């Protein structure tokens, strides 16, 4: 064999979100990756990380540069907090170049903070010449695949109209004292529209094989400060500020057949009492399809899947861990394409094979900027050349 | 002391009055007995009049002798919206001639245009007579109890809200039988003014608010639609539809600034897996909900479901096979009639429990579909708040 060597950016084997999915993922495909590399800030908790869990290869390195420079690193891994990734990804790319080995660039999502630092990002990792992925693990939950093998073989055929509603967890109306305040401040790569919408809306033009043609959004912070609450859910009668939305009304069309397109998605807490928190409802001419799932995290959640002298059929993984098994799937993918299972490429697009790179990561953004921007000149806005230049 | 009806649209064969209003009137006899009956051809009236026993009816040669008359206490327009202008301004104008009108009844929608509407209510207005607009939708058992839990505070403030709706007629197949008028733009009818308009003022109403802000999308994906006959076969020839066959709206609650998402669908195949019409309203002590299989609010026998008490009880309230395309209508008359008998003439309803929609309610209403339709046009949100007001 041939273990892709991993060096991880981000894998804090106690907090964090990497040691929840990534870790556990690698680990179930012990012969094809393996852990190598591990840069931290402070060099003490590499160590203390490679420690806890007895990682027989992880090497702690002191320096971002003797990280990145190294040549036992085949696939580098960046799993920090969004805010630092445009600090830390740029002279990363940069000392790589003395990694003749390097064939791996793996970022989690949101890829930044901003379409300007996505679209550097972007530029400096195509010229540097390495294979991109982004964690878009939408794209490999078994629900969504056969969701789209389904629409892709005409079986509910044409699409009529198609309607999203999602969750995005942590903005409702009260916050954990617990819960760090930078994902409640702007500017931080981290909120509703960006993460929780981008995975969603990114899940659909996949399944549907069709980017957007015309868009309008509404973006709120009707819930400008949070009441703090403690373990039970008792209130501290303190209240701290957010400036991140707290509610998005996405609207449009599919470029493919001018699909209308309704969403929306929901802050946070109370949750819907008579309604699944995510649901994709898409109505076809010759049958329905929709996705229901009780986390609003669809990357992450565990749906049930419903498509339509007629014959009805649900679908459902019983005890399928998809936090995990997403992410294991993603890996599993770029494994396959590695020892050539089943050339280097730029972007999935809406290809079955493959994975989403950096690329698929940018457009993304691109829609993403096009939603706060319409909210803000209260415009519907044309997007269809969004997905070239 | 019985309300004297003057009826312009009652085709006991044929039409919508005749399965709605005619019921309804029958189920109150002491208070409203049908008198006048005009029609286009005079020959219409007799026929009518002689199917169903009417007792009272009189059938009238002329527009100008019917309006004229002084057997009429309330003119009930039932016909087509497309003749709803050139039928009500003159009419208007020869029921001078009758001191005892106390009561204008008109269909919604009220007219084809914003500029139509605007001009009847103005004509209605100066007559000075009590105008009333078939918006039921304010009268469902199920709108009611809606708008009562969520003006007691029971459903606390709202955060969020999602509409669902089937126009019914607009999908991809016509039946031969259908008349091809409620598929020619510029007739009154149609996806966005008629099934939206009546779904999208019920929440207006059940929630006490107007809008602020919105944003719509309208669209011809289906410009021709599939003639198919009764069985539900194709005669393999298809036929123009200029009418909207999708709406996308989208705005804000002029109260709380609470998001509204919307989405109506043309009409078949329906929805297999989620109820055809559906009000998702989300609050922050519980939520609320009205499901139905019609896609019509005004005209269906809908499911309440409501949680809230926060050890948290949730309930569900049907009535079991109650009529709603009677009922609600019903229910109008038996407000007029409370109204008039008193168990003070009265501009517009509002958000108000008592009295009943008017025609300046359904003018506020033509200037949201307006906008709607304006939104579409110019693809940018509007900004729509003062649209409740200016005496323009």
């Amino acid at each position: 064999a041939a273990p892709i060597r991993v060096g991880f950016v981000g894998l804090n084997a106690a907090k964090g979100w990497a040691i929840k999915t990534h870790y556990p993922a690698i680990l179930q495909l012990s012969s094809q990756f393996q852990i190598t590399a591990l840069y931290s800030p402070k060099i003490e908790t590499s160590i203390a990380t490679i420690q806890r869990l007895k990682l027989s290869n992880a090497t702690a390195f002191p320096t971002l540069e003797s990280f990145a420079s190294s040549s036992t690193i085949d696939m580098i891994v960046i799993a920090i907090q969004v805010a630092s990734h445009y600090e830390v990804v740029m002279p990363l790319l940069e000392f790589s170049k003395n990694n003749p080995n390097l064939k791996y660039l793996f970022v989690e999502w949101a890829l930044a903070c901003s379409l300007d630092q996505a679209e550097s990002i972007y530029k400096a990792a195509a010229e540097r010449g390495v294979q991109t992925i982004i964690s878009l693990q939408g794209r490999k939950s078994p629900y969504i695949l056969r969701a789209k093998e389904l629409i892709s073989q005409g079986y509910i055929g044409d699409i009529n109209s198609i309607e999203i509603a999602g969750n995005g967890g942590w903005y409702g109306y009260e916050r954990p004292v617990k819960s760090p305040k930078y994902i409640y401040e702007i500017g931080n790569g981290v909120d509703l529209v960006t993460t929780t919408f981008g995975h969603t809306i990114d899940i659909l033009q996949y399944m549907t094989s069709s980017y957007f043609s015309r868009i309008n959004a509404m973006v709120f912070n009707n819930i400008p400060e949070q009441e703090l609450i403690d373990e039970r859910g008792n209130r501290l009668g303190q209240r701290v500020p957010k400036t991140v939305p707290d509610h998005l009304l996405f609207q449009g069309t599919l470029l493919n057949g001018n699909v209308p397109v309704s969403c929306s998605f929901k802050g946070g807490k109370p949750t819907k009492k008579f309604t699944k928190n995510l649901v994709i409802d898409i109505h076809g001419t010759k049958g329905d399809l929709k996705l229901e799932g009780d986390a609003g995290f669809a990357e992450i959640s565990n749906l049930v899947l419903y498509y339509s002298k007629e014959i009805m059929k649900v679908y459902h993984l019983r005890n399928y861990n998809a936090i995990v098994g997403n992410i294991h799937r993603l890996y599993q993918s770029i494994s396959d394409f590695h020892f050539n299972t089943k050339s280097q490429f730029v972007m999935q697009g809406f290809d079955f094979e493959g994975f989403p790179t950096l690329m698929d990561a940018l457009i993304l953004h691109r829609l993403i900027e096009s939603v706060y921007k319409s909210n803000m000149m209260g415009s519907t806005l044309n997007v269809s050349n969004i997905s070239h230049y």
